[PDB]
């Protein structure tokens, strides 16, 4: 069985939708973020990313990590690949080439999209605006690239949903605050949407909710 | 034939490893960052990451870039990952278990080391406050070399016991750290480790190559 370690409102809900999204049964440990969490290494603190129970199995100190048949993996995107090409279906590559693609598409959101779009989340004056715009800017340049890359496309890979297009979407919607940016970049904002519309997705942030802030 | 576009003095060094690496024929097609070049658009200009015949291959508009039957893909580490795939041999992994461990320490690599490692390079090719600006991004990057250290105490390699495309990878973020000799001094199983991976024929044929280019 599949074990995920992470609290919903984390980047475990990569991995939660992703387990959705193939049918998998799985078993949710909610760890919190050390930083959430008012003294972490208290006898009643939550079960949180610094304790060593959890850094027993992930010393990055970082969630998620997910164990899957006694491997341990600890990073979300990278997860995702691996549950797609170990459980198949449709949103797995379905040959070398969807297999670059893929590949190449997630490492792209993880080094040239996520780090900025991360800041976002964390910011959410003039002072709010600059870092805001600072960051909004820096993002110019990847929406242009998809935006270009959906003209004649719904999915990114393959002309279905795939793992791509999964991975994609959650470090997208850390940019969701920046309504300007998605109105300048339409088949962004409705491959987005397109996403963000499927069954697993809503199941997902329904029981995200669930979750104090 | 492969074709990998991006000069040796780039994350390009990556993917002509890892092909040498393969023993793959290949076709190096030097690509400088725009910013060296004076006038990047104009017709006299070396072919460079803002010149539109790049730009119609890596929209982009950066490097590496590498080019397999009209595939193009362009994120150095995953380049590696897929050559690896497609190629096979002993660098590849070898099962599921392997992919998703040689997957995880690439993704480890790029996005909790990398930043931090080219924000050292980036400082250190190009004062009291500039050695302190430095020591933060190295303190940002104690905890990665910590659990690699650890990773690394009864392990030459970081999976399968054997030289892979994760210590390849990885071997070429961390080159970004080595002028950070109190850090490799403190890890000395992450030195040892860089070390035996440096020593191989096809890093040192790279690098070669590496060092015809001016700076
Ligand atoms: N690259 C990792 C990043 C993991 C990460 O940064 N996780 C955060 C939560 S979203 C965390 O656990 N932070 C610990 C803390 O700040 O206390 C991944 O994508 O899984
Ligand atoms: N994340 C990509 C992109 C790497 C990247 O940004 N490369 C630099 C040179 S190493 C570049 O293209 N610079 C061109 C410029 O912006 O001037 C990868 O790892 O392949």
């Amino acid at each position: 069985m599949l074990t995920i370690y992470g609290v919903y409102r984390s980047r475990a809900s990569r991995n939660y939708w992703m387990a959705g999204e193939l049918g998998l049964p799985f078993r949710s440990v909610p760890v919190v973020q050390a930083h959430r969490v008012a003294d972490p290494l208290a006898a009643d603190a939550p079960l949180n990313t610094k304790s060593p129970g959890f850094l027993a199995i992930n010393p990055m100190g970082l969630i998620p990590a997910i164990e899957d048949d006694g491997l341990v993996l600890t990073e979300s995107l990278a997860n995702n690949l691996y549950l797609a090409r170990k459980h198949g279906g449709p949103l797995a590559p379905a040959d070398i080439r969807e297999e670059g693609q893929i590949g190449n598409w997630t490492m792209w959101a993880a080094t040239e999209v996520e780090p900025h779009a991360v800041k976002i989340v964390l910011a959410h004056t003039p002072e709010g605006r600059a870092e805001i715009a600072a960051c909004a800017r820096s993002l110019e340049k990847a929406f242009a690239v998809l935006e270009t890359h959906l003209a004649e496309r719904d999915y990114v890979v393959g002309d279905r949903f795939t793992v791509a297009d999964l991975n994609l979407a959650e470090v997208f919607r850390y940019t969701m605050s920046q309504t300007d940016l998605f109105k300048r970049h339409p088949q962004v904002k409705a491959w987005l949407a397109r996403c963000q519309s499927r069954p697993a997705f809503k199941a997902m942030m329904e029981e995200r909710l669930k979750e104090p802030e």
